[PDB]
């Protein structure tokens, strides 16, 4: 009816339920896996993804939004297996994930051409399947808004205006990229309430986070567990403050957890260093209980994990 | 017994025959093709490659060296089908093709880890097959010698010293990257005579070219047909001058032709002006006939397309 699901019939937003807005079933570099497949283990990746999703469902997680796209190794078929194995509601997306330049393929390609790719995934289907994308993902990091990163941003705007699917972003909390993303998108006619500025939970700077929420976009406190960016307790302080300041209407919380990720930084011997208890359920284990014993009632929790996702997708 | 061939028993370097040292059966962005396969057509690509290679064999070509690696869309299985259909001697390689940064996978990974990937393709095989790489390909362009670009160059060095295979590079003829690639490789202990500094035919600055050759490396006048880099006539004038000054034993000539390329710059609309008569048989139609009628004997032609490739793979 509204929100497309992987390996399932579309559902109305009122059916989305308790959602984790930013989680990855699996992440890898398309090029390396294609060129050195001996580096990967399809079987193990599947076990880890199925196990995480099951544990999350045991906590009452009803729907999981996965922002894995070009550049992160999106694969609907793999996502489709995980769905059959768990019965989870999985929202797949489209888009391009880059930090500096686009693949050489886009050399001399218009912004419209890029947009046509997103729209294709949205209206036609993903990677040859009839599984449709329910949102579009774009990114920017340390390098800032480069010429190509902007191409992609604009392309997203075009897709959104044509399909009305929301936009989720990856940004660097310390260099105003998120703010710039929101600025460019809203200028292109994109409803701020259809944007989720991501990874804002990576900083203490409350003024900056409110600045973006005030503009009318959702704020992503979406890396709980990734201590290397910001410890759990400090994220909790921030999240609590935002809540006490009445910003639940714009808050979205998730882990950005990678059930499997090929990045050299995700090596086991580093897990303890700056990502000890990083998982897809840390939120039920630590964050929510912390907020509850700190005044935050159940209705605020529902707003964040149910209402917000619902508005975002309607 | 010396040079590995795709879908064939390795051959002595002495049996290499007339060789095109730099041609591409197919080129594409892994990430793009993987996320939007609807943009590509197997059949077309296969026919184009088969047709080109056949015409090339009708002109006396025995061996084609295809430097399509990671980033360029390497695919030995596609390469095998072509060999089975043409019977051509095809040399596949390993390496990485970047201008700026490495895929995220390499974040926090040593140069040694990268080298192990090349050594894997050379010793073990490519993409789960027993076809082995005969060389390593590296690149550098406008951005110059970035940190990740340099990490690849040093990785290639390690591979060479371990496996003995030669190194083909891609460079920018105007930014000095070619000479940089040479300095680093030699400093790492790589034999200059086992390096091919490519795309030097894009410039008519003979001084810079002679310098690279004086330092013992092969010079690649390998883009005949690509007028957008440098018209055929100016390339021919350079080639001829170099030969007159006695650089035949360092000169290697090719088209760098892509039987099919996904890049928007290679659109059939921009072909009449960026590369009018650009194919894998252009040198037989223009370059070679030009050199001959200009005082270049069969001996020198044989040195460039037969002796130099032989030496390079020894
Ligand atoms: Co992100
Ligand atoms: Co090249
Ligand atoms: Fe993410
Ligand atoms: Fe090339």
């Amino acid at each position: 009816m509204r929100i497309p699901l992987v390996g399932k019939d579309s559902i109305e937003s009122k059916d989305i339920g308790f959602t984790l807005i930013h989680e990855h079933l699996r992440v890898f570099s398309e090029a390396v896996r294609q060129q050195w497949p001996h580096l990967y283990n399809e079987d193990e990746e599947f076990r880890n993804a199925v196990n995480e999703v099951k544990r999350a469902m045991q906590f009452g997680v009803k729907t999981i939004v996965d922002p894995t796209v070009m550049g992160l190794g999106r694969d609907i078929r793999f996502m489709e297996k995980v769905v059959k194995a768990t019965g989870i509601n999985l929202v797949a997306g489209t888009g391009i994930y880059i930090y500096i330049d686009l693949p050489f393929y886009f050399l001399n390609r218009s912004i419209d051409e890029i947009a046509d790719l997103f729209i294709h995934d949205i209206k036609e289907g993903i990677q040859g399947t009839l599984n449709k994308a329910g949102f579009v993902k774009i990114a920017a990091d340390e390098p800032g808004i480069t010429k190509d990163v902007e191409k992609v941003i604009r392309a997203a705007a075009i897709a959104n205006k044509e399909t009305k699917v929301p936009i989720i972003t990856h940004s660097n909390a310390h260099n105003n990229t998120g703010l710039e993303q929101q600025r460019i998108l809203t200028e292109e006619g994109v409803d701020p309430g259809k944007i989720l500025i991501g990874h804002l939970g990576d900083t203490d700077n409350i003024d900056y986070i409110k600045k973006i929420a005030d503009k009318g976009s959702f704020i992503g406190l979406d890396r709980y567990g990734l201590d290397l960016f910001l410890p759990v307790d400090k994220r909790n302080e921030t999240t609590l403050r935002l809540i006490k300041d009445g910003y639940s209407d714009k808050i979205m919380i998730s882990h950005d957890y990678c059930c499997t990720i090929d990045v050299g930084t995700a090596k086991p011997e580093y897990k303890p260093k700056l990502a000890p208890r990083w998982s897809i359920t840390l939120i039920f284990e630590d964050t929510i209980p912390f907020l509850k014993r700190n005044g935050v009632n159940e209705e605020v929790i529902a707003t964040i994990f149910k209402e917000n996702p619902k508005k975002f997708f309607s």
